[PDB]
């Protein structure tokens, strides 16, 4: 309908929704070993990688793209045996060598610090030359290598889309471009092609489809496979979280195409929204909030059509179901919270919750809201998670 | 089995499982107003009513009995209609005036505070004459006007059962006394009895039957209706969480008494064995945490017998799934968050997770002691989410 509602919403699409190659951590990781470039990597005495809680947390048990291995060692051998041009999708065309492994194993030194996202390696090799590089702030920002290069969009315009209301996305819905159309397909073939056999498949309707897909997608995202995983926020599980409970939702149904992407496209449209509320740092699982609000959000537009009640009701009850959920680093554990997501959007589309309940919010907006405050009072727990680890 | 171990756990059952009519909080605050015994509620010029942040948390949106309605202000009517005398039960053979509701509407003046449960009302009519009253510490003492009441076992028992093993509870189920087996037939029998109806009946299927009951229930015992409930540690909802699971699990399968008995029966020891763990205060939902490690043990029991593997990977696979939900609270929508909990079991049956991944324990125990350490880090936190209820 409007004009400057529609150019910033294809906008702030067209950037938010990218193809993440696993877990961005040890993406971070392997990028910054290679940003030291590391003529032989057989030749080094020391590695001394400095990670924060957060970043250790998330890295410690995920898969690394090409080297069927778990942990950060193989992200830092993986950024060994790479090149720093492909930046965060340094695993691509590599061979992994166990012998590397075996050797870096016995030197790599790894240190936690309580900050915001740090990833620093200092590197020295038998001739005695030591080589620093590091990456610093929530924006993928390298502060050593400098090396100009993620995902970077302007404060004015991220206000202003969290000024947007439902309305606005659901009229957007109906005037989709035809790029933004495309760009939804290929989110859904992405995401879609995660499903690699069953993971948690108890049943044969609605429900158990939805759990069963968005486990397969998330474990194969999680056991390190060299496939993207169209990621919102350059968060691959939020991404999977939000389309896979909608996709597996339509296959038990109608089968529509257009109704399907529709559905998507308000999912990640309310995903962006709930992204963008939730502006402070947090230990609180954001891929299931966030991913399952845009996901009951797009169920619910499935079921009722633009009810803007209906959808309120969902809101309410999502909200009341499972806020507030830890982050206990990216491992193969994180596809059970998702399902619990699923869960939390179906029996959302059957109840309606009082606005007087608890945290529930008002509406959608408040709703939101609501759980982005929650997810800014819960805090800093990233510091004892990762000392629960150590143990 | 040892017989001290079996005189201790028998003397624990018969203490933590107990029977509680309703949610104590509205009758807490009923009862405080009606110490102050007006003699005509048409008479009042302002109310001051003072809570803590838990009691506020809890009866801000909760049903109140004999009133068909919710939040504090039923309960301050209902109190003003009752009689001290009553104590708890101040709600008893009432009938609600709507008039007298949109009366003290406009003079009930209700603040917050930080402390621990704390129920202070101050009324003033129209001749100039002050009405006090305080209730403070346990629910029973009142202070104001002065009548003490003292909070059963010592913490050498507690310190004791907190050293025991889940072998100890594995045999101490095949050798139940019979008033053990009285306690727990009594316990299936009243939480079986508060499902009225469907609340959340998405199919015929086990799972379907396990939320559907659970939450029936759950619904039940928020909306204010006069049946007591099997309560674990004084939570109603926690016993619910406990036991209602395996009931319809038994209900979907075999159908074995005995069976159903054991399982019941080891849901209620581990749930107290995690409630004495998590000894600290906390806003996360003890409920669901406590009661679902107690159903998905006894439901593993259900399903595998005396395997102590399979009741390691439930377990590891519950805390891998729902840890750290928030506790907003006694409230209609607390239901939807015990739906998840039986999610959460149902779930662990078929899954394994590494201890790797996160914060889940090498085995039970430690699956236990994370989830409390989790629990007790959290803090109290209850100041913020009132201040969010506030709205
Ligand atoms: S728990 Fe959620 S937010 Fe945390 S790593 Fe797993 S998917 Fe991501
Ligand atoms: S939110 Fe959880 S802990 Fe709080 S009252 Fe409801 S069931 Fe109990």
């Amino acid at each position: 309908m409007d004009d400057y509602k529609r150019i910033l919403i294809t906008k702030i699409l067209k950037n938010e929704v990218t193809e993440a190659l696993g877990c961005t951590e040890v993406g971070l990781i392997g990028y910054a070993v290679s940003l030291c470039n590391i003529s032989d990597p057989f030749s080094i005495e020391k590695i001394e990688l400095t990670l924060n809680n957060g970043s250790f947390k998330n890295a410690y048990a995920v898969g690394v793209p090409n080297t069927k291995k778990y942990g950060i060692l193989p992200a830092v051998v993986g950024g060994l045996l790479g090149d720093h041009k492909n930046k965060l999708l340094v695993f691509n065309g590599i061979k992994y060598s166990q012998k590397l492994e075996d050797f870096i194993k016995e030197r790599l030194k790894i240190r936690v610090i309580n900050s915001p996202l740090y990833c620093g390696v200092k590197i020295k090799d038998n001739s005695g030359n030591t080589f620093e590089s590091l990456i610093k702030d929530n924006h993928l920002n390298v502060v050593i290598p400098k090396i100009n290069n993620i995902s970077e969009i302007n404060g004015s315009e991220k206000e202003e889309y969290k000024n947007l209301e439902l309305l606005d996305f659901l009229e957007y819905i109906d005037e989709i471009p035809e790029e933004i159309i495309q760009l939804v397909e290929k989110t859904i073939y992405t995401n879609n092609n995660l499903i690699k056999g069953d993971f948690l498949n108890f049943g044969n309707d609605c429900l158990s489809n939805m759990v069963n897909k968005t486990t397969s997608a998330c474990n194969t995202r999680m056991i390190g496979e060299n496939m993207p995983a169209m990621s919102v926020a350059k968060s691959g599980n939020m991404g999977i979280m939000a389309t896979l409970p909608i996709i597996a939702y339509d296959y038990s149904n109608e089968q529509n195409q257009e109704k399907l992407i529709k559905s998507i496209l308000l999912s990640v449209l309310v995903t962006i929204y709930a992204t963008y509320k939730s502006s402070y740092l947090s230990s609180m699982c954001g891929a299931v909030s966030k991913g399952g609000m845009g996901a009951v959000i797009g169920l619910c537009y499935y079921k009722n059509g633009k009810n803007i009640k209906k959808l309120d009701s969902a809101a309410r009850t999502f909200t009341a179901n499972l806020p507030g959920i830890i982050c206990d680093g990216g491992k193969v554990g994180c596809a059970l919270k998702l399902a619990s997501g699923c869960f939390a959007a179906y029996s959302s589309l059957f109840v309606d919750i009082s606005y007087e309940n608890g945290i529930v919010g008002k509406n959608f907006k408040e709703c939101v809201e609501n759980i982005s405050e929650i997810s800014k009072i819960m805090g800093d727990l990233d510091s004892d998670i990762v000392k629960i680890m150590s143990k």
